[PDB]
């Protein structure tokens, strides 16, 4: 049977091949494992794609390039950009290199697509309570219920409260409710109807100065009692208690499916979705124009506070037809998956008062200040896409040991954008008013509208070497609107061992990026293992090796790995660790800032403990042996983000 720790299947009917038999580098991330390691968003899901982390400010790179445009929510768009919580989620499915061709504007270098959980055909009930470092609670709930012979609804809760074990009254908040039904299962007409909705009010963390980091220089003469005062305190907040982050989304999701006969099925999926997020956040500068001397001591200098304010609202509703075939053309097997979606986005950006920060001391900030909140002025940008995307997909089965595959995908976008300004003012980019015109009053600065063509392909070719080996080759030609170019070739082998429950694979890739600012290259190899060695011991992980060659927040070197062994019927043990290596800023550093950042290891160890069928107990250890170490740094290169503490996580998770 399929290992919990390698799902065999993508579960987006654009993939009409298992995993080990599709001709793309996909590691698939499970419940099971997201479980087993307490992880309970994305980010902490993505610690087992080697190099793949939110190396920035925080946004989550792959391969050198920003994904957080490249995040799919069952291939749909994630919308804004706020955390995704796991309570709610099956798997996670990772491409790594292009996807053009699946979803038309994603990242050509991996996109990220969260599978929602839906309603099975068992009935049962898990529920979970977590505390842990610095105050974290946590409790999720997943109902299952067969309500007829073709009707089941499920139901998924989390609440979840936490501090910071590493950084002074930063703290997150949320809570998600998840209801679900399905109607017609095993039969040949199925309705999925999903809701979700999920709040966060959050305190956010620009961040602490960068002093005493490697490769920091104090940025004149006269600051340079700054290259011998010495790190920061990590613990330190800079901003204020005005500072605030939140958010909500709602989505709510209609799926219709129709077999039109055993091996023809249609699909016609509708979601809205909305995510509305404000917020306001302290970034701190630096330089020597930022930096306040009130005396020579350092102890009394300051540097800026700017304030970072988002007041937004970005809707989605689409319609997505997906038509699945398989047929014989004389001895020839197809595969097909082929469909047409429409989609509008809108997004508003509110227009607010600008905000004014006082300047932070260094070494002693004072958080205790109360500017206020943000106040809307009526001046607001206001955007919207429309976009018509059509695809084919075709696998050859040529022979037994042979398979040719190609695709196709074509967009059509219209975008209309609009924004107006407060006139009269002068923070950030602030407008005279025209004669006439009242100060304060919105002016419109731009009104515009903007018609593009995108045009995504791919083609590969895979031969079963063994009943346990292939090898394969991949090329796809990608475009994304400014029209980005981007060629990828890729070679690679997968191999079933051990009863077929361990998947291995190995692929070297190189891809060509133009007018992204001119040609960039990014090569390298990489390595992958998933699955069970043994019935008791479970493992994932992989390894990177890749240069980006420029004509900035890639490792050249990564590793994770994850291994969880069942001692006994009662007792399991896991651990982790993952390396990042260091990585470089070659652009946009102001002066003085570090140029680049040094790797780091981090492990990872995990208890667990089964009273009876009903009642077990898990406790995650993270950063076992306390490692200090820069988890991320912004482009100015003024502020980092410490890597978090030793924290612990001890979870009571109960089966009805
Ligand atoms: C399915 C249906 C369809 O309509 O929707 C029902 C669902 C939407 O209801 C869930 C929601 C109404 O619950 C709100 C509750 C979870 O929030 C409590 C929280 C605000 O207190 C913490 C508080 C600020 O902080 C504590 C301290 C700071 O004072
Ligand atoms: C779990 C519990 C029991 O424990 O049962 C849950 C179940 C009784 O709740 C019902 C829920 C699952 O319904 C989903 C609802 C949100 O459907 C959206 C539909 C109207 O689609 C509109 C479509 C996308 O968009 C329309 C367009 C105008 O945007
Ligand atoms: C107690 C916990 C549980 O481990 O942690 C102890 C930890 C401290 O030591 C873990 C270490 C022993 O694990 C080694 C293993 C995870 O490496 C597998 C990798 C080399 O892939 C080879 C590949 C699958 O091999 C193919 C197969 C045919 O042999
Ligand atoms: C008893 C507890 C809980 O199981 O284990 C404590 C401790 C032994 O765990 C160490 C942890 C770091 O292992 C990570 C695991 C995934 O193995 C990966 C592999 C790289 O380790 C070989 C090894 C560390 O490297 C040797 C050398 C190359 O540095
Ligand atoms: C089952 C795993 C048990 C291993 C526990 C070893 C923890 C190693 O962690 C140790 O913590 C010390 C105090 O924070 C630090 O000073 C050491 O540098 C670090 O190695
Ligand atoms: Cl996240
Ligand atoms: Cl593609």
């Amino acid at each position: 049977t399929p290992s919990l720790y390698a799902p065999q299947q993508s579960a987006d009917p654009k993939f009409s091949r298992p995993v080990a038999d599709t001709t793309r580098t996909m590691t698939v991330i499970s419940e099971q494992v997201i479980k087993d390691q307490g992880a309970t968003n994305l980010t902490d899901a993505l610690k087992n794609v080697p190099g793949v982390g939110a190396f920035f400010a925080d946004a989550i790179y792959m391969r050198g390039a920003d994904t957080s445009n490249s995040i799919y929510i069952d291939g749909i768009r994630d919308i804004g950009s706020v955390s995704r919580d796991t309570f709610n989620t099956e798997q996670v499915e990772v491409i790594k290199g292009p996807s053009g061709t699946d979803y038309g504007r994603s990242a050509p270098t991996g996109s990220i697509n969260m599978i929602s959980k839906q309603p099975r055909n068992d009935s049962g009930i898990d529920a979970s309570a977590s505390i842990g470092s610095a105050w974290f609670r946590r409790g999720t709930l997943d109902v299952n219920q067969v309500i007829g012979d073709t009707t089941a609804v499920r139901l998924n809760v989390m609440g979840e409260k936490t501090h910071d074990a590493g950084r002074d009254k930063v703290k997150n908040e949320r809570y998600g409710v998840a209801p679900s039904v399905a109607f017609g299962l095993g039969t040949a007409n199925r309705l999925y109807l999903n809701y979700l909705h999920v709040t966060q009010h959050n305190t956010p963390d620009g961040g602490i100065p960068t002093i005493g980091l490697p490769g920091y220089s104090a940025p004149s003469a006269g600051t340079a009692a700054l290259n011998h005062s010495g790190k920061v305190d990590t613990h330190n907040f800079y901003g204020t208690d005005s500072d605030y982050d939140d958010s909500t989304t709602d989505t709510a999701t209609m799926r219709f499916e129709h077999d039109i006969n055993d091996n023809t099925t249609i699909r016609n999926t509708t979601r809205w979705s909305r995510v509305k997020q404000d917020y306001l956040m302290t970034a701190i500068m630096g330089g020597a124009s930022n930096i306040t001397q009130p005396t020579s001591d350092v102890n009394s200098w300051t540097w800026s506070r700017t304030a970072n304010t988002k007041d937004v609202s970005n809707k989605i509703l689409t319609n997505q037809t997906n038509l699945t075939s398989t047929f014989y053309t004389g001895s020839i097997g197809h595969d097909v998956s082929t469909g047409v979606e429409f989609t509008r986005e809108t997004q508003t950006n509110y227009g607010v008062n600008p905000v004014t920060l006082p300047a932070v001391n260094i070494y002693h900030p004072d958080s205790s200040i109360h500017p206020g909140g943000l106040t809307r002025n009526g001046a607001n940008a206001n955007g919207q896409t429309d976009t018509f995307a059509i695809y084919a997909f075709d696998t050859l089965q040529i022979t037994r040991d042979f398979e040719l595959n190609g695709g196709i995908r074509l967009d059509n976008y219209h975008t209309e954008y609009d924004s107006a300004t407060a006139c009269g003012g002068s923070g950030r980019g602030a407008i005279t008013c025209p004669t006439g015109v009242a100060k304060g009053s919105p002016v419109t600065t731009v009104d515009t509208a903007k018609s593009g063509n995108l045009m995504n392909w791919k083609a590969g070719a895979l031969y079963h070497l063994t009943e346990n080996g292939n090898v394969y080759i991949n090329y796809a030609v990608s475009q994304q609107p400014p029209p980005q170019k981007a060629n990828t070739s890729e070679i690679g082998t997968k191999w079933q061992v051990l009863d077929k429950r361990l998947l291995l694979t190995a692929a070297l890739f190189r891809t060509d990026i133009e007018n992204e600012y001119g040609k960039k290259r990014v090569e390298g190899y990489e390595i992958s293992v998933a699955g069970n060695i043994t019935p008791a011991w479970q493992v994932i992980g992989g390894y990177t090796q890749q240069k980006a060659t420029i004509k900035p927040y890639t490792p050249e070197h990564a590793f994770t790995l994850w291994s969880q062994y069942q001692a006994t019927d009662d007792i399991s043990v896991g651990a982790g660790a993952r390396y990042i290596g260091s990585m470089h800023k070659g652009s946009d550093g102001a002066v003085g800032t570090p140029a680049f950042t040094e790797g780091y290891w981090v492990a990872d160890a995990k208890l667990g403990y089964r009273v009876n069928r009903n009642l077990d107990f898990q406790l995650n250890v993270y950063n076992l042996f306390d490692t200090d170490y820069v988890a991320s740094i912004n482009k100015s290169g003024y502020r980092y983000h410490p890597g978090e503490p030793r924290t612990f996580l001890l979870t009571a998770n109960m089966h009805f």
